[PDB]
């Protein structure tokens, strides 16, 4: 072990958990940003799994009678394990083609079922150039997944060919149907020629949404909805059951929420007879999860049925962990094997979570359980009522921005979670504090630092609302570390949809604390300008009064021609706070340089002609240099090479620069033979970054990874010799999500380390060895 | 400028805003109570226009071509300007007939149809002696408004005929529908004559809710209701679609809650092709804002279409304003016009308020700003979370009670908004401290004054639950004005729903502090009696163990034909706390006395036998004479002059009485001739009041007001001379809403002021000179 993760367990929205038909407590989960876990321990604890071509994963199914192997399905196509997971191969026919779901033939596992799809991830069906519209088609293996079969069931090019679940008759092995947009289609010869089942009301839902089938083969369930190109705005999914002898949907909504959008229907494979029991969860709604009892007569009537919410908004019967996500969105659910030794239980989720439920039969009763966070003994005061902190159970899948450290206490900046707070170095977290009263939640915080309020260590952040990195507004918020635990407090200073102190609504894509002056921080809003608070703790005064200091603008950009209009990372000179860097990522791009001037004005001009939305630069001064550092795509002649990002070193702030990095450089560090994925998919990859690179002392580091593929090459680190020249090394290690949204080096305890976040990966620290440091 | 406004701006129900057709960012906005506000920078700033006959404004359309042409409908009918709004004419075709419609022919701006409705206002329709049911009708003018035809498309005269919009086919301009509780109906030749257009199932919804045609005139989009009395237990509307050219509705309410009054559709006048973006919002109910993307086919068949919400509840992402409203009742909403330069916008509001979005094209989102009110660098604590206080930005809609003043702290009493404070004079207010915890707020606060408790200066109120005026109970609240900021906090002292320190549920119609003790309180319960804090302070020390102390009873009021039942204003005597006076608007009415013994008991007794449910007294001391001041009806024989209200003073304590001032004196000092609705409703207009007399020191004032119209005579000032007459002068000045529901006379910074609250346009305060006071 090499790189340590620091992270509170999950958080990420998960696709699936699926358990291993052949031994109990065995589970496999889905994530859409790291690839596959996998836990024999029934999720107390998660272990990572081989390397995929493709991290985002819809489907994983276990072999019956062969737990050794294991089929994954993602956005670029199945992989095979014949090793239990250890490894993957990328299957051939599928190369390219987004699975979504995996199904065996009951009595014969070599004959497999793999389907097109991608469940909600319409925002991704084209990233490696499919279209969500095409022929509705099937892959069939007979040899256990060898070879396989193209099987067309719909021709329409132009419609929507997701399929949502495939599911055979357990009591005529040969008899399956699928789930689609294009509608429920049947076959009776195991898949390989379909026809097609109406709809209840095809004029005006025809889509379905999942369809579930008893053991008996007797009755169909299904879910289905209008036709609307974004689940977004499609909340309305109505549930059906018709007799397979004869298809005669009747509607069976009768005791559930109305105007959900109920998906994923599935049968207990326990209801062998005419009572069955069918687990209904939805996409996006919040209310639980939903158990159907339906009781049919020998005559194929329904006597009658009842929806029984097994789970529902938080009361104090299971642990919601620290994400507090009330009611669970169970997206997905699943009743365990009746093979294998397995226990009867269900494997669900609040969103981003693992939860498992086990069941009595006595009275009925379930007992969830948190299968993705571990509470310590440490509490945080919020709403009035005491929450543990928690350590993550082996996985972690959160959008982490940027990450500050103050002795023993840790925050990571996540997209949808927000703040992320440890007093315990980072082992144990709560977010708590980020839902605020009045009913917004700072759930965006896409910058941290650490100031000094009149001698108190401060932190500082750019903290808004918002989902799915969608922030609303620049908005900064100010936590004095008065007892470096979780009674300190957050406060708002400027910006918010309320433009406080003067400080306009642009996201503050950086918030910058002067090494040379830690009560002085910069900021910039986006489209607007450079802004700057003085001193933190004058800004503070003000505010326990109940009153508000003004920011100062010491940049104007209003001028897409002549200004630098947004920045992507601010980084103050390390001995001058008159002085400040910063990479634009609108306008007029580049790294700028500003300076202040003795009455207090500010002359801002470009130094470096770069570009790059994820552009960044780094100043810090080493041994009588400072350095000035560039990690960002152009340059000018001489410097520029395409799209190709770079590093460029000056050590004379910005008039003179030197290459120091390129990816023929990172190539010949480490070779492409260290990537599972460049056979299939590296004629696409690109050489950016999402960020990442930092320099501090002899040090310099950067990560190469293109997020349009999720595909990270690797994590670099370079020395500064006594002569000038930087030789690198190859840091990747044991880092398998190794893109990079931030780095800072970070002595802690007396050994010094590099803190990493993960644009996917939470937050990650290495061991960094022969490092000089300045004394500061 | 003479008198001076001290509010936060808006805070009643706003009909409409209406963008300039000719001029981007001129805009005009409805209110219900002080007629039209314009706008010349998009909302920025607001400014009063010219004075209409009834200031209850349902539309205001912009003449096509010509900015200085406008038109206004009210209550009382349509009104024409010729120079910008800067002022009206009545209409004479459309006298008495409430219109609330008013569309222009494409391409032809000389053709104009006025239709006769009041949107939701039910309750008020009759107040000029119109009914609801009647035939239904059209007003065209062919020749620009200079004359009218009164066009009948259904002649049942015992059904209800609110037309809700008016929609030309913009691809044919002589194609014009309507969309009525009558139905919706057709015409082909510019609206001279009509035919119905069968709705989607008449037999169970037959009320349209509002129309919206598409630009190409090809879709019908509309709203459909059950017939039902009263819009408060109407709450399904659902939403049809029809091609026009073979009437056959879908519903299309896919997407939308369930079960709201959605009304008022309306197509983007962008959406020239077979893509319609249709905005919703409703009437009452709170859910943001809709807007709905219609794809038809050339065959005329509906592909799919969807609804987002392009509004919702408070997250961060809009500033709120001091109303804190949400989710946003959104009972307005228009698309701005694509003439004039206008930008792409949606203009609505939260239902007290204004809000304007603005459009981004590229990614499809909308960015809401506070067009209502300002904030300040102040903030309030609220729910945990800070909030600013807010200066109103030009209007001011509220339904003020009282008001009362201490050094910086001001506090007026609204309906609706309930406790409105304020910390700068006036300038800047927040009302978050009435909404309390256990879900009720204090939004009806009929009474406030500033007692006493032990040296610290504490407001004292009358406030409860209840909108619209309907107060719930007698409650008695008090705030320590320990730092005269927002961290002075208000707590319960007796009355409301749990009866708490012994006092009753009648309502307290008003709360006065003696000015000899200001310890001591004086209340009224209506229908109960008369109510006493002996000393507040000690109330408060029970209070702050977590006890109550009992109020007192003073006066039992339970027998109609012998006691007073209902108090107005109270008066305790200026130097004398054993005495006190009250306006009885219950029972007996009249002005009553009520004098303490020795041994704590009180006698009472009518001294004037005056009426009128606002009537009011006032006792007050000058250069060694107390003056005692009635504002009513009656009086007794040679004082009572019909329901004429007059000014009656006493120099005796109520044992004499002399008339001072009558209608006929108002209208010698203030002619008819300063009143632009004399002509057509003076012959309604009764001499009443709301209140709003006062008196102290040689000054004396008064407001002549029918709230039955909202008609204000005018505000004259009395100078009581050495001799004892009264001069009167017209102090009206630029108060455009001066009917009063109180005035007190305050010295604010060594100037003696007039504060005056109004039945419907918040606070305001004149400077008033040559007055002479007691050394108090
Ligand atoms: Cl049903
Ligand atoms: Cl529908
Ligand atoms: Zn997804
Ligand atoms: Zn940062
Ligand atoms: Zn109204
Ligand atoms: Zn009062």
């Amino acid at each position: 072990t090499v790189w340590q993760p620091l992270n509170p367990g999950a958080g990420g929205q998960v696709q699936d958990v699926v358990a291993d038909p052949n031994q109990a407590n065995v589970v496999y989960m889905a994530s859409d940003m790291e690839g596959v876990y996998k836990s024999t321990n029934n999720g107390e604890s998660w272990q990572i799994t081989g390397n995929l071509v493709n991290n985002r994963v819809f489907a994983v199914a276990v072999t019956p009678g062969n737990s050794n192997k294991i089929f994954v399905g993602t956005l670029y196509g199945l992989h095979i394990s014949t090793n239990g997971s250890n490894s993957y191969a990328l299957v051939p026919e599928t190369e390219n083609k987004s699975i979504a779901s995996i199904a065996f033939k009951p009595g014969n596992a070599n004959h497999i079922i793999a389907a097109p799809g991608w469940r909600d991830d319409d925002d991704f069906i084209g990233k490696f150039g499919e279209t969500a519209a095409g022929p509705g088609q099937v892959f069939v293996s007979q040899n256990g997944g060898s070879s396989w079969q193209t099987v067309t069931f719909d021709s329409n090019s132009s419609t929507d060919r997701n399929v949502y679940s495939v599911v055979f008759d357990q009591s005529n092995a040969n008899t399956v149907y699928l789930g689609s947009n294009k509608g429920v289609y049947k076959s009776t010869n195991g898949g390989l020629n379909w026809q097609r089942i109406a709809g209840p009301d095809d004029a005006v839902r025809p889509w379905n949404k999942g369809i579930a089938l008893s053991p008996n083969g007797q009755v169909l369930y299904a879910t289905y909805a209008e036709a609307k190109p974004d689940l977004r705005y499609n909340t309305n999914f109505l549930v059906y059951a018709t007799r397979t002898s004869n298809i005669n949907w009747q509607q069976v909504t009768g005791g559930l929420e109305g105007n959900r959008r109920y998906w994923y229907p599935e049968v207990d494979p326990r209801s062998t007879g005419n009572s069955h029991k069918v687990l209904l969860g939805a996409v996006k709604d919040r209310f639980g999860l939903y158990e159907g009892t339906f009781n049919w007569d020998n005559n194929g009537n329904l006597t009658n049925f009842y929806w029984e919410k097994i789970w529902d908004s938080y009361d104090g019967s299971w642990d919601i962990g620290w994400d507090y996500a009330t009611p669970p969105n169970a997206r997905f659910a699943h009743y365990t094997p009746v093979t294998g030794g397995w226990a009867r239980g269900v494997w669900s989720t609040t969103n981003q979570t693992m939860y498992y439920a086990s069941h009595n039969s006595g009275n009925n009763s379930y007992s969830w359980q948190n299968k993705y966070s571990t509470p310590t003994s440490q509490t945080v005061n919020w709403y009035g009522t005491e929450w543990p902190t928690y350590k993550g159970k082996g996985t972690e899948s959160t959008y982490t921005y940027d990450v500050a450290v103050h002795e023993n206490y840790v925050i990571q900046g996540q997209a949808d979670n927000g703040l992320m707070e440890s007093w315990d170095g980072g082992v144990s977290w709560s977010n708590m504090q980020h839902r605020r009263g009045g009913g917004f939640n700072l759930s965006d915080v896409q910058a941290v630092d650490i100031a000094d309020a009149w001698g108190v260590p401060t932190v500082v952040a750019q903290a808004t609302s918002g989902y799915g990195g969608g922030a609303h507004n620049g908005r900064l918020w100010a936590k004095r570390l008065n007892t470096h635990s979780p009674a300190d407090q957050w406060v708002e200073l400027a910006g918010g949809p309320n433009a406080k102190a003067g400080l306009p609504k642009g996201v503050l894509r950086d918030v910058a604390v002067s090494p040379a002056n830690p009560a002085k921080v910069f900021m910039f809003s986006s489209n607007y300008g450079m802004y700057m608070v003085e001193d933190i703790g004058r800004a503070l005064d003000y505010h326990d009064r109940g009153e508000t200091l003004p920011v100062t603008q010491i940049y104007e950009g209003l001028d897409n021609s002549n200004d630098a209009r947004i920045a992507r990372k601010i980084a103050p000179h390390p001995t001058n706070e008159k002085v400040v860097f910063f990479s634009s990522t609108g306008g007029v791009q580049g790294v700028w340089r500003g300076e202040q001037q003795n009455d207090g004005s500010w002359t801002f001009a470009q130094v470096l002609a770069s570009s790059g939305w994820d552009a960044e630069v780094e100043a810090w001064a080493y041994n009588g240099t400072v350095y000035l550092m560039s990690f960002a795509k152009g340059g000018g002649p001489g410097l520029t090479d395409g799209n190709n990002w770079q590093i460029l070193l000056s050590t004379d702030e910005g008039q003179n620069w030197q290459k120091i990095f390129t990816p023929a450089d990172a190539m010949a560090v480490r070779p492409t033979s260290n990537l599972v994925w460049w056979n299939s998919v590296g004629n696409r990859f690109k050489f950016t970054g999402k960020g990442g690179s930092a320099g501090a002392g002899n040090k310099i580091v950067m990560s190469y990874y293109d997020h349009d593929y999720q595909l990270g090459y690797g994590v670099f680190l370079g020395t500064i010799q006594s002569n000038g020249q930087v030789n690198w090394q190859d840091i990747t290690d044991d880092l398998h999500f190794s893109g990079m949204t931030s780095s800072r080096f970070i002595k802690d305890a007396g050994q010094m380390y590099l803190y990493s976040t993960t644009p996917g990966a939470g937050l990650w620290r290495r061991s960094i060895s022969g490092m000089n440091m300045d004394p500061a």
